[PDB]
């Protein structure tokens, strides 16, 4: 079995990762056939973090690109497509400075074109792209696009699909198949995959990624309290105000000190109140909304919640040792976590402590996002799983992106399968 390869660089807001995928040459159009071969994490920040030094964006990719030359057999380099796709970090930089954004894309382009792979371009994905391609990855890997049954006895209704919730560093996406009528063309997606029509809803909330939410809570805590009720008692840090208010996500909060001391107080109730200010539920120009006046039909079906949903839930279960099987359990785990002092929290984590002071805020954010924002309840929440991998492949938008650009999912089966699915 001759294999083929393809490569995607996911240039996210906080990190770039490289995925190399492989599949058999003569089975390439079967669903679920493509899988991850290897991956590489680029050291340092995302490409948008090089906005004032765009040369370093391209250079940052070199070590992982050297790994790709070793991971893919040499005689296949020339015919292996290589893509770079960038997400909300670059969408935010594009708001601030389209020129700096262009210089970063130019610097990564120049680096990538020096390599022997068939480089097909560096692009910023839309929020819709990001949501939909994540949904295609999960469902492709789990073989949900197979028509189950056999002639004369097809399963009905057809096999359900897995909704996707992705909590990145600078935006978050929700995407799922729905039977409700569309009310906003911005959210409406129609896919034709293996001869079947999928009616999908998607939305991306810019500035609702983990790192931007933490920045917004920090801005809010500085304004309202001059302490940080989500941070643990005994933790303090010197906050440089310029970093807090430079983001498009926080410049709306700006209130002439350069640096302020800010300490935690382990106040789970005040933390909950701080997080609640993130969601505007005051108006809805549609029949129903999620939040911020965005149309959303009722959630339905199973969901996979990956990226920082998985990392936060993994902290709560594995480090705090708390169950999160229900929304009530998640809320209780968040309360217990938020009420820990800094010495108590550190006692649970013998190794490196990065992100530890932030789990209370992120867990509170996720609980409110699911319950207040998307309107999960106990019944719908029972159908959510927290997982970051399927069939030995990382779940994210990268695979679905590669599948689309490489044209590896047919709209129709060959010969329409003689019309046996009609
Ligand atoms: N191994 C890990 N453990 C705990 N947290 C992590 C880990 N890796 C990443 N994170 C955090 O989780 C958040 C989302 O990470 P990731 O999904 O890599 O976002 P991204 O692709 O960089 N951002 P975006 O461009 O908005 O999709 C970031 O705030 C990360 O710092
Ligand atoms: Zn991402």
């Amino acid at each position: 079995p001759a294999l083929k390869y393809g490569i995607v660089l996911d240039a996210g807001s906080s990190h770039t990762s490289m995925f190399v995928y492989k599949w058999p040459a003569d089975k390439e159009n079967d669903t679920g056939i493509v899988g991850q071969h290897s991956s590489c994490d680029v050291q340092g920040g995302g490409i948008s973090s090089y906005a004032n030094d765009p040369s370093k964006a391209g250079q940052s990719l070199v070590r992982c690109l050297e790994q790709a030359l070793r991971d893919v057999p040499r005689d296949r380099h020339a015919s292996t497509p290589l893509y770079l796709g960038a997400t909300a970090g670059m969408r935010l930089l594009n708001l601030t400075s389209p020129e700096a954004t262009a210089r970063v894309l130019e610097a990564v382009t120049q680096t990538l074109t020096q390599y022997p792979f068939d480089f097909r371009g560096a692009r910023i994905l839309s929020g819709q792209d990001e949501g939909v391609f994540g949904w295609v990855t999960a469902n492709y890997l789990l073989e949900n696009f197979i028509k189950y049954g056999w002639v004369g006895r097809w399963i009905r209704p057809r096999k359900g699909t897995l909704g996707a919730m992705d909590l990145g560093g600078a935006s978050t996406q929700i995407t799922f198949e729905t039977t409700s009528p569309s009310e906003d063309p911005g959210n409406e997606v129609h896919l034709r995959l293996y001869g079947q029509h999928y009616r999908v809803y998607t939305h991306s909330f810019l500035c609702y990624g983990r790192d931007q939410i933490l920045l917004r809570l920090l801005a809010s805590a500085l304004q309202i309290h001059r302490f940080h009720p989500c941070w643990p008692k005994g933790y303090s840090t010197q906050v440089l105000l310029q970093e807090v208010y430079q983001s498009p996500c926080t410049m709306g909060q700006r209130p002439g000190s350069a640096i302020v001391s800010l300490s935690g107080t382990s106040n789970a109730t005040l933390c909950r109140d701080l997080v609640s200010r993130l969601f505007n539920i005051s108006s809805c120009p549609f029949s129903q909304c999620s939040f911020n006046g965005v149309f959303q039909p009722p959630v339905a079906g199973n969901f996979i919640a990956f990226s920082a949903f998985y990392y936060t839930v993994d902290f709560l279960t594995t480090v705090m040792g708390l169950p999160v099987g229900t929304l009530k359990q998640l809320e209780e785990a968040t309360e217990i976590t938020c009420n820990q002092t800094w010495t108590e929290l550190q006692a649970r984590v013998p190794g490196q402590k990065t992100r530890l002071a932030d789990y209370c805020a992120v867990a509170m954010f996720i609980h409110q996002l699911l319950s207040r924002g998307y309107h999960f309840d106990e019944r719908s929440f029972r159908e959510v799983v927290f997982q970051k991998k399927a069939a030995d492949t990382a779940v994210g938008w990268a695979l679905g992106y590669m599948l689309n650009l490489t044209n590896l999912i047919p709209a129709d089966l060959p010969g329409l399968r003689k019309g046996t699915h009609f």
